């Protein structure tokens, strides 16, 4: 079960690289 767990823990790493990614996208301007 924990199998499944350590699969989606090491998405939120990319999880946060997603939002910020897009964050200095719009900051850039607006």
């Amino acid at each position: 079960k924990k199998k499944l767990h350590f699969m989606y823990v090491l998405l939120l790493l990319f999880v946060l690289l997603f939002f910020v990614g897009c964050g200095v996208l719009l900051s850039k301007k607006k």
